[PDB]
């Protein structure tokens, strides 16, 4: 939808990730942001970094269903140069 | 050779980069880093952060080599989730 | 929908990119792969290695999309290890 | 040294690890492999295929060392893209 309010919803679910105690916290909380890029997936470029992002989500959903919560938490954190890589570009 | 002064290589080298103008003082900076990060590859697991830490920078070596030096800046950033990576586990 | 007709969509169109002349034929080629991928994505394991190649397919559309019919028709070349992985290993 | 030579080790040693049984056979053969590749390492480009194919065989060294003899073999055919990607362009 809007591109102010996905960019909120990665920021927020990003923070409940490194926040969670158990699986099911962070794997709701990857649903949430896998929704949010794939929503923003819509010069590019700029697009393809949309791209990179929901591939290294959807790798961290398959520890979080496996139970490596830790590992998962992990994976999060990797997410944030693509985040900067971005902003540092168009910004 | 010794690990903390290996830490201190990459760390100083980053930071020079960040501050570089023309591609010849971050073509020399990486290759420092290249050099100190090899050096640490001498469980692992813990050594093959450094494996892929040699790949990454190998990757900006090209950047800095064709006169790109916003793209090998930008790609010297994205090294920083290799590093904290490696201090979230063993640490 | 079924798995036998999605291996007919994969395999007829992978041999049309090899004869394409234009960047359109290789085009639409491999955004019927794509589709046959996506669809066939429906243990695994078994399910990831389409997610695989449904990158590896969204990658060769960039190529196509700017005109590099050669490395469109190189990079459709690379997809059949991904092909043959699947076959080696669940066959 | 030289590049024929260099062919010769690489296409006979896939063979070996095609026909070996154990891990031994098959870690001996990727560490001749891995050898002709950095020593083929010496436009590019075309220097660039032999770092990509020695980075493939690293990892297949790690499955051999596990003693994952099956996967190794898998890994090993990936390879052959790499090899043929090369061929389809330089010659
Ligand atoms: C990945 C995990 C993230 C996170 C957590 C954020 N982003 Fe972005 N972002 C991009 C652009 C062009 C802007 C500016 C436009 C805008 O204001 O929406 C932003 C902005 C943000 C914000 C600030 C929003 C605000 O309230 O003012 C935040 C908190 C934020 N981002 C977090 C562009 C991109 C990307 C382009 C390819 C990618 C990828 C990301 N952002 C990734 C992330
Ligand atoms: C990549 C670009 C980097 C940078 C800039 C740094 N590291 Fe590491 N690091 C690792 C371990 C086990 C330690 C603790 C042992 C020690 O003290 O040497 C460190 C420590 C550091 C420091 C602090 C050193 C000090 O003066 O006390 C600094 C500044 C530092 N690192 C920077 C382990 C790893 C890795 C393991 C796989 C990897 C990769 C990195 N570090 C990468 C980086
Ligand atoms: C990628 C480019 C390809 C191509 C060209 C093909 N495959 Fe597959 N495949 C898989 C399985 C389990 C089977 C057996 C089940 C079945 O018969 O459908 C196959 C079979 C085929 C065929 C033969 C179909 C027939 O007519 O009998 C062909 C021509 C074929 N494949 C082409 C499994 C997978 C995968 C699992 C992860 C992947 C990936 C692929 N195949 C990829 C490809
Ligand atoms: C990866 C596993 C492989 C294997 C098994 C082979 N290659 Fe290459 N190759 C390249 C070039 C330019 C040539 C022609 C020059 C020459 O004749 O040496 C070749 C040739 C071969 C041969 C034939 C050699 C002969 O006896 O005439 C064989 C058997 C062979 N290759 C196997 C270039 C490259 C690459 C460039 C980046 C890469 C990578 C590879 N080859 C990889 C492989
Ligand atoms: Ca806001
Ligand atoms: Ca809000
Ligand atoms: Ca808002
Ligand atoms: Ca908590
Ligand atoms: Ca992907
Ligand atoms: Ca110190
Ligand atoms: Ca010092
Ligand atoms: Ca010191
Ligand atoms: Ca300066
Ligand atoms: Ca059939
Ligand atoms: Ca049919
Ligand atoms: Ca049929
Ligand atoms: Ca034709
Ligand atoms: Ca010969
Ligand atoms: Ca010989
Ligand atoms: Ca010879
Ligand atoms: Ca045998
Ligand atoms: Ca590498
Ligand atoms: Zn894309
Ligand atoms: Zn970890
Ligand atoms: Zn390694
Ligand atoms: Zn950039
Ligand atoms: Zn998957
Ligand atoms: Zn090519
Ligand atoms: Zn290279
Ligand atoms: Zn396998």
């Amino acid at each position: 939808a809007d591109l102010e309010d996905n960019m909120e919803t990665l920021n927020d679910n990003l923070k409940v990730i490194e926040k969670a105690d158990n699986a099911a916290q962070v794997k709701d909380a990857l649903t949430k942001m896998a929704a949010a890029a794939a929503d923003a997936w819509s010069m590019h470029d700029f697009r393809h970094g949309f791209w990179i992002l929901i591939g290294q989500i959807h790798d961290a959903l398959h520890l979080a269903n496996e139970g490596k919560v830790k590992e998962a938490q992990h994976a999060a954190e990797q997410l944030k140069c693509t985040c900067n890589h971005c902003h540092q570009a168009y910004r």
